[PDB]
Order: C-alpha cells, then structure tokens, then sequence
C-alpha cells in the first residue's frame, strides 16, 4: 500500500506515488523528476491530474503518452494554487526538469519535499528562505559520512581534459559515454564540445533529449554515428564485451576505445582523489568509472538542513531497513544538538 512518507498531511496530495493504484482519497498527484522509481504506474491510460514542471511534462507526453489534458505543469519560482492550497516549484539541482515542492497548509504549517536533490548553498537564497519550514520530507540517499564526493565542476574537469589528450595523442581513438536515465549531461556534451563533434546516440535518447530544453541542443547531438567521435551507449554495454563488440561495429574507423561511466558513490572515494583516479585496461579499451553525483554529499545534506532548521524531518530514501532508519535518525539529532535548533 502507499507508504505514509508519500503522503502530505491535510490536502489530498501525493508525492511520486503512482505504483498502488487509486490512492483512496487523492485529488492530485505529484511528480518530482522523471526517474523509473518516481514514475513508475504512469501510462496513457492514466486519468488524474499530476502537476509537474514543464520539462517533466515533455517527457510524460513524448516517452509515456500521458494525455494533455492530464499534465499540469507550473512554472518555478511562482506561488501557485491547486486544488485550493498554495504551492511553489524550486529547482532541485538532480536531472533536467526535477523540482522540490513547497507546500504551505491552510493550517498555517509549511511542508518541503526535496523529491531527490544535490543540496548546494544557492538554495540559501530561493524563496526558501523567505518563511520557516515545519516539515522536511528528505532525500537521505547518501545519509552517512562515508559519503564524500568531488564538485561537478571537479569531476568535469577530469574528464575533459582525460578526453582532449587522449584524442589528440591518437585520433583514431573513439570516445564512449553510458547512460540509463535522464541526468549527467554535462558528461557526454563537456567532453563532444572540447572535441570539435556532436554527440551520437540512438532515436530513442535522441528523442528524450530533445524533451528537456537544453539552450543549442540541435548544435550538440545526432542520430548520425558515423559523424560523430563521441558515442552514447546503455550503461550495460560499458563493459570489454560490450565495447569490443561497438568497436567491430564501426568498420575500422577507431582502433580504440576510451569509455566514461558516471557512476554515484563507489568506496574508491574513501582513499582516492579525482586527480588520483586510473582506469580498467584490456588491450585498446579502457573504462574510467567517475564519481559524478547528482544527490547530496553527506556534508552537503547537513548543512542545507542545519540552515534551515526543520521541526520533524521524515527522510524518503533507504527508509525499508531498521538499522538504516535508526543509523539517519541518529545523525539527525546530532545536527540538532550541533546547530541549536
Ligand atoms: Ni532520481
């Protein structure tokens, strides 16, 4: 049944809740982002309203075909009304078109669900910081110190420059960058822009891309592999397999294959730096797995919510086992005592 950290108390809404059927008393559904896990049950036999932003509603009409007449999408940054409660749409620094949603009770009480985000200090200066917050409905995913991880900026950075010298040392290698979801561009579009090419993929990531507004995205990518330098491939390709077998594929143009995979956290980060980072060679291939995250560090997390300084938080991610559920509760109270609140 809809587990209680998907529901928001005193309205008939949901939150990513599209698995269980009717919601016995749900007037309107909300999505954060569209990842499988959030979205999972929509279709175009779906006749609720979801509200949504305009990039999430792209995509539920292109890839899912959701009826138009069943997508809302708000703007963000704007106070709007549904079904008689105000709420707002803030960016939520995941994948292109995720938002949190500010919920303010006809109670007087103001309700955050961050759906999944990459807390970062810009946030300290949104129309959060504009009133007090009540409840936090928490994206705990990486709730453990453990959790450390570079900038994007950082990670960027690496791979760039990984790229333009081992292309420009032989020009016949080709560049490979998996993916499994909406997310992580910069990867494959940082790395074809310092390369002078576009980045080619299949029709159907061609289509998804197109879905998410992304200024001169027509300049950027192609259906053309055979003019392109950069590839994009399912994240389960990206293995020697895999990539021997593409490199057959393209009939003698490269005879080798540099390849990213943009994994989250692997403990490689516990010990090593991104300057330290080497890849897994066999023969003409290597695979280079790079910690390009776009949920919040550990140290991130706390302080996002040391600032703003949340009465109840009720965390949304790794909620299924006791000893986790315990272990976040426990970090929770320490940032209290720590910070006063
Ligand atoms: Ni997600």
């Amino acid at each position: 049944t809809c587990p209680f950290y998907k529901k928001i108390p005193g309205t008939g809404f949901t939150v990513d809740a599209f698995q269980y059927g009717v919601v016995e008393g749900c007037t309107a559904y909300f999505l954060t982002h569209f990842h499988s896990d959030h979205y999972a049950g929509l279709s175009k036999h779906f006749t609720f309203p979801v509200y949504c932003s305009e990039i999430t509603g792209n995509l539920l009409k292109n890839k899912l075909h959701v009826q138009e007449q069943y997508i809302h999408p708000l703007p963000l940054d704007t106070e709007c009304i549904v079904n008689g409660v105000k709420v707002v749409l803030l960016d939520a620094n995941h994948c292109p078109g995720a938002v949190m949603i500010l919920f303010y009770l006809p109670n007087g009480t103001v309700i955050l669900h961050t759906g999944d985000f990459r807390a970062d200090p810009s946030m300290e200066r949104s129309l959060l910081a504009d009133q007090k917050v009540h409840m936090l409905y928490l994206d705990t995913t990486y709730c453990s110190p453990e959790y450390t991880f570079p900038s994007q900026q950082e990670v960027i950075r690496f791979a760039i420059n990984t790229a333009f010298e081992a292309v420009t040392l032989n020009p016949h290698a080709l560049v490979v960058c998996g993916t499994y979801s909406i997310g992580k561009e910069k990867v494959f579009l940082a790395i074809a822009d310092v390369l002078g090419s576009k980045v080619g993929m299949s029709q159907e990531k061609y289509k998804t891309l197109q879905c998410l507004n992304i200024p001169e995205i027509n300049s950027l990518i192609t259906t053309d592999m055979c003019s392109s330098l950069v590839h994009l491939l399912p994240m389960m390709q990206i293995n020697f397999k895999g990539l021997q077998s593409h490199l057959k594929k393209c009939g003698g143009k490269y005879n080798q294959i540099l390849a990213f995979r943009p994994t989250g956290w692997t403990h490689s980060n516990k010990f090593t730096r991104i300057a330290d980072v080497i890849p897994q060679t066999k023969g003409n291939i290597s695979i280079y797995g790079i910690p390009y995250s776009e949920h919040s560090s550990y140290l991130e997390m706390k302080r996002f919510v040391q600032w703003l300084k949340p009465q109840k938080i009720i965390p949304t991610v790794n909620v299924g086992t006791w000893k986790s559920r315990s272990t976040m509760e426990k970090y929770f109270r320490e940032w209290k005592l720590e910070a006063g609140y």
